[PDB]
């Protein structure tokens, strides 16, 4: 079935202590993360550019990363009930929490933790090259050969259009149907990979490090996490449901010209630039697509999406 | 009076053509702001870093500028009526389309142009040290030594803290309460010169080139602004309205340890530090700081704000 | 009272043997300049720049004077009656025109001396930063607190703003009037150190090196000046007077960017933009406008205009 | 009122490893003093040099830093009564004791923290340059023109002369007599910011990290202070004042010429020479001036002082 997604977004220096740090940090959350029986996964992202959509940002390209002092991260956990992500973070706080500051003389903006509803997801099971004879064969054995899916590499080997839409109110069921109708077109596209529409529910308070004013001090003056601020916040996540409606269109691509030439089909496929026109009707901000690097995952999301595996 | 405040965000290359580029396009762009009478003066900020507070934001400095690949800048243009500032654009889109172009091969995000209302202001006129003798003499003609302000540099010598804050429903009036009793007790650090408070009222379509589907066809397609969209919008600036309430508190200061330490009182002078848990209780979001400098500006905007000038 | 103003125009090598040889020739003209009881004094400038208006003059920049070959030189004297400056001339023709001719080598175009009547100035005396507190004191005494001037430093410590403007015939009543209004509303910016206006009534023949046909060969044949030329003109200064009419509007500010953004009023400051598009109505050329940096000074002119010193 | 003062004194290396800790470290442990209501603020100094007093200490300068392979620390915290800084370093012992472990790596001798009454104090609110003309206006209303102070700028920008005393049983009320006195002459001396007489009145336990046996151990023992001592001691401040009585003479100067100068008034300057005489009359140690940099400050304890703010 459809998980809901908690997205961690932080800005990081864009430093070798940075990469090390986070290389051995990061799989520790995953494990602290892992204790939860709700939790199905996650899928860790490095922003390495804009599309630049001509010359509308003209000073971005797709692959930027090398030029940029600091990295924008994207880090979706999947979660079984979006509470299980908000009860995870209250009985794992103090491991969490010392983690999270692990990364302090990193950190240039965030955590920031906006939690996710999936509209619509047509995301399959990654596979390595090593692993199609074994999906061909499979699916051929259990007669689909008509919904084989394409190969979508795990752990770097693709790449990720986030998409940021912002709709005005009374306009979501019109977003909705079209952007569905959008991504439907998208699977003629060389290249396409998958894509899943998130529909923006709350704001994690932990996850945003966001406490009352005595745990914010208690944030401040801790010695690397060993002093633990008591967990009260003064909202919970439904609290911070941003209005207009907030959604990330998610798609996946071979590599950035797939993805370049693949979107592209919304401005240059005269039959698809007409459904896409429906969904830029309903927009007070947006299309804004950053280019994402899918690194570190727990592909078994994909098992729980979609109740199979290999 | 109190003016309306239209903050253009933009995120642009850091590079000596992006540089010599804005300097020749910015004044442009003030001068077809100007062709409108609600039009009362401009503040442009370069953010130059991010006050880290201790290892929050440990990858931050205050001065981070020469690091990084990209800037933000936060163009303030004040209005007599937030009206105004939307007529000014659709009366004269095809001269400010056209130069906002001229900076298309430098952005990498925006423009994103946020309204605001001014809750509280306490802004000096601005004076060189050369004007001081000008100030101190005409207040003391008036009797009023004792409401003499502090030397507020222009044009690049001074800083500025810009303070995001986003209030949980129903806690808007606890936090204006005891942000206004916060920016009251700066008056008392040393380089204080000054802060207010923007409460978000809206987003304009048309600064945040957001039109209909056509229109934004038309941005993609044109050679450099010749070929103009027509300025259709599918929403009006109060039908971009985000909640929960998004609040900006603007302070300036001598320098960034006067910033530093006098922002600090907040955590450090116990009889502040009670004023200020009581914003901190009213946050979903913040308190994130961004470290500006104001280069270019039209300090007659503080003439209209405090109806009076040297 | 107003003195009148004689400005000598020279075109001479950037050059350290040029800087050099002006620094010893210069004062020796400013002591014969001074036997005459009719001399107030001086203000000599160096063209450092020209004032862009965005991309008007968009290969010019305020500070220029380091990338130029050449230097235009300004060099402002002052005088109870103007015939005092044409008188001075006559009597010590073979001492000037000697220490002009050791510029010889040096000289690309001039001397040319216009002469000009003020008709209207706000010049303060010039004070260093170690004067203010007499200035404040002595003003204080005398109940003048309201009129205590700002700070303008002398020696090249400011800068000045040369605009050339030329007027239809009939319409000088309309431009002194709307560019009187303008310095005045030029007194609310910050770093405004006060202005004049000069209306060009004749240029001296002698201050111009232009003699008859047998002084001219004269002044060609002469050995450095040994060989003196008999100081016979063919004119008398009002026989050239341009017509129509020039005038300088003469600004000073304490640095460039406070003269940027402070004449700047006139094109970003609403009400004063409907101030000086009453002078842009009378204009045949310009406004040009020249940077300057006054050099070499005596500051005693002010004290004459004023009628009191510190 | 008169707050007491606990001095903090350590020695570091002088490395930019330790430069940037302390960076960090420093307003942690300000944000944890600050819990506790009786705190007023604080001053952080680092010795940069030495009064040679001609060729008395002819090795030394006033400003030695750059060649210093170390640097002494000398941390003012203020307290409304003495008592308060015990009961804060007892109620915040772990968070104190931690982020004091952080520095460890740094750290070549201490803490130690003597505690002190303050006998006297001519100490003004510090104020920027940007601050004169409040400072002078607000005076100026209160009909307090005549006790005007300096302007004693915060954050690095003025020096500290720390003169160490060491007074004969039987002489303190000499000493405190005479050296008010002297402190009173220095109010002639160009750059005299102010000064204050301190007098030591213990050494705290906790503060200086010492504990009975076992806390000595588990001092020894933890992993970066994640393991707490039980902050158990086997005295109390006042079993640890030192006899014969210590006095520290701590004046501020807008400079070191100024410093010199002025401080040398007491030897060459004849009649505050036979004031400072029955000073040195008292001594069994001293004087022995170190020079001092006012770096990271709460300048709000001049405010709880002085009993006013700007
Ligand atoms: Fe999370
Ligand atoms: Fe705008
Ligand atoms: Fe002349
Ligand atoms: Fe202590």
């Amino acid at each position: 079935p459809k998980p809901y997604v908690a997205i961690n977004m932080v800005e990081v220096r864009n430093d070798p202590k940075t990469l090390e740090l986070f290389g051995k940090v990061g799989p520790k959350v995953c494990m602290v993360t892992a204790r939860h029986p709700g939790f199905v996964g996650f899928q860790n992202h490095v922003q390495i550019g804009v599309v630049p959509l001509g010359t509308r940002w003209g000073g971005a390209k797709m692959e930027m990363s090398q030029e940029m002092h600091s990295l924008m991260l994207m880090q979706y956990t999947f979660w079984k009930n979006w509470k299980d992500h908000e009860e995870m973070h209250k009985q794992n706080w103090a491991n969490l929490f010392r983690l999270c500051l692990q990364c302090a003389d990193q950190m240039i903006w965030g955590p920031y933790e906006p939690l996710y509803e999936i509209v619509y997801a047509n995301m399959p099971l990654n596979t390595e090259m090593t692993d199609f004879t074994v999906m061909v064969g499979k699916k051929f054995a259990a007669g689909e050969a008509v919904s084989i899916p394409p190969i979508s590499q795990p752990y770097g080997k693709r790449v990720v259009a986030f998409g940021e839409h912002i709709v005005k109110e009374g306009l979501e069921n019109q977003f909705e149907e079209y952007a569905i109708k959008t991504l439907e077109a998208f699977r003629s596209a060389p290249g396409f990979l998958g894509g899943m529409i998130l529909k923006e529910i709350g704001v994690s308070p932990l996850g945003s490090l966001q406490l009352n004013a005595k745990g914010f001090h208690q944030i401040l003056e801790t010695a690397n996490g060993m002093d633990v601020p008591e967990p009260v916040t003064i909202y919970e996540a439904p609290e911070f449901r941003n209005r207009p409606q907030r959604y990330i269109v998610h798609t996946e691509w071979s590599d950035t010209n797939a993805l370049m030439f693949g979107l592209g089909r919304v401005l240059i496929y005269p039959e698809v630039r007409q459904i896409h026109d429906k969904v830029l009707d309903t927009l007070v901000y947006g299309p804004y697509i950053r280019v994402l690097n899918p690194m570190m995952e727990g592909t078994y999301w994909r098992e729980y999406l979609n109740e199979y595996h290999l």
